[PDB]
């Protein structure tokens, strides 16, 4: 019998503690997640942006509906950005809503995104894994032309 | 003594059974103009004939 390592069970604790919380995040970012992923998955073409901005608000109703320990993780930030980004998608809509939605007009912009796309499936997923906020200047010039 | 119609009471247990029935027929049809309503709002973006 010695004096035993209470470092090593608060670690332990520590552990259990956080493996917890992390665990409600992952849960909640799974939700997040596949919502957003079956929401993108479809054209849109004809949908109006305030269904998407309904879904913002949901998105935002989650993001609020766990306690701070959460809020004060990455996640939570990374989350946050990623609903600015998606009121920014919101900001897309218009475009992808827009009469400017030509043939010519799909090439002129697939040439500036350099992807490849299907018309008969326009899964908007695809044209959001390509970050507007990443490629904000040559999609803006597409759509001030 | 008071000797009733017990007919109209056996009227009233199978209209009971005639009710439950319709209420599941109606709840089978509630899914399905439901389901007509999904497919009947869109503003047909992505859905193949």
């Amino acid at each position: 019998d010695t004096g035993l390592l209470s470092g090593s069970e608060e670690r332990v604790q520590v552990a259990l503690e956080e493996l917890q919380d992390l665990k409600g995040v992952w849960s909640e970012l799974s939700k997040v997640w596949e919502q957003i992923d079956q929401m993108k998955e479809q054209p849109w073409v004809s949908v109006q942006p305030r269904k998407l901005r309904q879904n913002l608000d949901a998105l935002l109703n989650q993001l609020k509906s766990f306690p701070a320990r959460l809020r004060q993780y990455a996640s939570y930030e990374f989350v946050q950005r990623l609903l600015k980004g998606y009121m920014k998608i919101n900001m897309l809509v218009i475009e992808l809503k827009s009469e400017a939605l030509k043939d010519r007009h799909w090439k002129q912009l697939m040439k500036r995104l350099h992807v490849n796309w299907v018309v008969s499936e326009l899964t908007l997923g695809q044209i959001w894994d390509v970050d507007l906020q990443k490629n904000e200047a040559i999609v803006k010039d597409v759509l001030l032309v």
